[PDB]
């Protein structure tokens, strides 16, 4: 699809079995995720953005459907208070910016 | 243009006659500028991200011009560490997602 940005770019996401509303971030790296029980090992991680850094988990090679297209990849989870999805999995699903 | 995004989706961006690297940001509501002069009055504001809040000064009415697309609107100037463009201004230079 073409997403306009009039509004933020929220799209659902299923991931670990779960629905999930998202943000398509191209301020992004990384794919950030609140609130979602994820199974499994992991490797502690920092973000920064703006007003500082959180401590996150990194998920490798986690399953994430995007607005019905899969990707599979690199997942943070902690205390962001948006689901961000990040270029790591919006390169996955051949999402570009266009103007 | 059709940007992927493989790397940050950085462009260039002229605001008050100086020139400036800036991230075509999705996941931004607001336009953030860090170590520019913006000449004239404004407004007190804060903007969160991840790990907290930054105060900005709000400029109303600021020309942009963001990869040869003029833009004319509020710019926040403070100590983000990457020139952020927002939906405010992305929407003006008719950017969308796309996949
Ligand atoms: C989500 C992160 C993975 C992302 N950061 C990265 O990818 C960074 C560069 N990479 C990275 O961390 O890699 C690992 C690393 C570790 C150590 C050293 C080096 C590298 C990020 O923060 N990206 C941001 C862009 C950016 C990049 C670098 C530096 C600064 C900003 C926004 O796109 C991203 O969308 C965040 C997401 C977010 C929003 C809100 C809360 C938590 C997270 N939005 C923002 O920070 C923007 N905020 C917003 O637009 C919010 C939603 N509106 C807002 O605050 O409005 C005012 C308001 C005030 C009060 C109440 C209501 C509204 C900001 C640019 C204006």
């Amino acid at each position: 699809p073409q997403i306009t940005l009039w509004k933020r770019p929220l799209v659902t996401i299923k991931v670990g079995g779960q629905l999930k509303e998202a943000l398509l971030d191209t301020g992004a790296d990384d794919t950030v995720l609140e609130d979602i029980a994820l199974p499994g090992k992991w490797k502690p991680k920092m973000i920064g953005g703006i007003g500082g850094f959180i401590k996150v988990k990194q998920y490798e090679n986690v399953s994430l459907e995007i607005c019905g297209h899969k990707a599979i990849g690199t997942v943070l989870v902690g205390p962001t208070p948006v689901n961000i999805i990040g270029r790591n999995m919006l390169t996955q699903i051949g999402c570009t910016l266009n103007f």
